[PDB]
C-alpha cells in the first residue's frame, strides 16, 4: 500500500496511536543479561534502557566491556547503525573508545545537552581549540578543529586521538539543535536537510565504520534518523519503491534496539520524512534546494 494513502487513512482515522500500540505490541524481545548485572548500573542512564545481549556493541577490554549501545544492521539496505545513549560523567571515555574501535568517521547527536531544565548528556566533547580532552581511563586525545554553526544544526570537525599508538583520525560531529523540548518538528524540511548533510560527508558509507547515533536514551529521536536514512535507501534500491513497509522496517530495526520511535507523533513524523524524502529520490533533484531554503539554515 502507498505510504502517502496509508498515512491519509490513518490521519483522517486518527488512528496513530492504534498503529503504535500494534508496533509496540509485535516488537521483539530478546535478553539483556549484560546490562543488568550489578557492576554495570553506573553505566546506563535509563533503568528502562537495556541492550540486548546479541547486538550490544562491545568495548575492546578485558575488565568490562559493557557500554550502552546496539549495532543496528540493515541487511537489504546495505546500512550499519550504532545507536547508544547520550554519554554519562563516568562513560566519555567509553564512548570515544567505541568510536575508535568501531572506525566510525560521524557521530549524530540529536538532542541538547540541557532540555526541560535537566541534563539529558554530559559535555562529551571539547567547547574550543585551545582547550582539549584527554580521558586518562581511555588513553584518548579531542580536539576541536574547527566548528560550523548553523541556526538549528551544528558541524564540528573533530580530532581523536589514540595516545598510545599515537595514530589520529578525523571525525564529524553532527548536533541537530532545533529539535524541540516536546513533540516533534512541524515540517521534516529541516530534518531532511540535516540527514542529507550527514550523507553527503561520507559518514554513512560503507567504507567507514558504522555512524553511531544518540538522542538521551538512543531510542526515540535516533530511531526516526536512522528509521527515516533505511526506508530512502530501500526505496532508492527496490524496483518497486512503493514496496517499502515502514512499519515492517521499524520491526526489523526493533529486533537489534529496543523501544525505537518513542511516541505516535514521532511514527507520524518518520512516514512525513520519508513520504517528503521521495520526491528527491524519485528523480527531482531540485527539491533539495528547496528544504535548505524551507530549512533557512542561515
Amino acid at each position: 500500500m502507498e505510504m502517502e494513502k496509508e498515512f491519509e487513512q490513518i490521519d483522517k482515522s486518527g488512528s496513530w496511536a492504534a498503529i503504535y500500540q500494534d508496533i509496540r505490541h509485535e516488537a521483539s524481545d530478546f535478553p539483556s543479561r549484560v546490562a543488568k548485572l550489578p557492576k554495570n548500573k553506573n553505566r546506563n542512564r535509563y533503568r528502562d534502557v537495556s541492550p540486548f545481549d546479541h547486538s550490544r556493541i562491545k568495548l575492546h577490554q578485558e575488565d568490562n566491556d559493557y557500554i550502552n549501545a546496539s549495532l543496528i544492521k540493515m541487511e537489504e539496505a546495505q546500512r550499519s547503525y550504532i545507536l547508544t545513549q547520550g554519554p554519562l560523567p563516568n562513560t566519555v571515555g567509553h564512548f570515544w573508545e567505541m568510536v575508535w574501535e568501531q572506525k566510525s568517521r560521524g557521530v549524530v547527536m540529536l538532542n541538547r545537552v540541557m532540555e526541560k531544565g535537566s541534563l539529558k548528556c554530559a559535555q562529551y566533547w571539547p567547547q574550543k581549540e585551545e582547550k582539549e580532552m584527554i580521558f586518562e581511563d581511555t588513553n584518548l586525545k579531542l580536539t576541536l578543529i574547527s566548528e560550523d554553526i548553523k541556526s538549528y544544526y551544528t558541524v564540528r570537525q573533530l580530532e581523536l586521538e589514540n595516545l598510545t599508538t599515537q595514530e589520529t583520525r578525523e571525525i564529524l560531529h553532527f548536533h541537530y539543535t532545533t529539535w524541540p523540548d516536546f513533540g516533534v518538528p512541524e515540517s521534516p524540511a529541516s530534518f531532511l536537510n540535516f540527514l542529507f548533510k550527514v550523507r553527503e560527508s561520507g559518514s554513512l558509507s560503507p567504507e567507514h565504520g558504522p555512524v553511531v547515533v544518540h538522542c538521551s536514551a538512543g531510542i526515540g529521536r535516533s530511531g526516526t534518523f536512522c528509521l527515516a536514512d533505511t526506508c530512502l535507501l530501500l526505496m532508492d534500491k527496490r524496483k518497486d519503491p512503493s514496496s517499502v513497509d515502514i512499519k515492517k522496517v521499524l520491526l526489523e530495526m526493533r529486533k537489534f534496539r529496543m523501544g525505537l520511535i518513542q511516541t505516535a507523533d514521532q511514527l507520524r513524523f518518520s512516514y512525513l520524512a520519508v513520504i517528503e524524502g521521495a520526491k528527491f529520490i524519485m528523480g527531482d533533484s531540485s527539491v533539495q534546494d528547496q528544504w535548505k531554503e524551507l530549512s533557512h539554515e542561515d
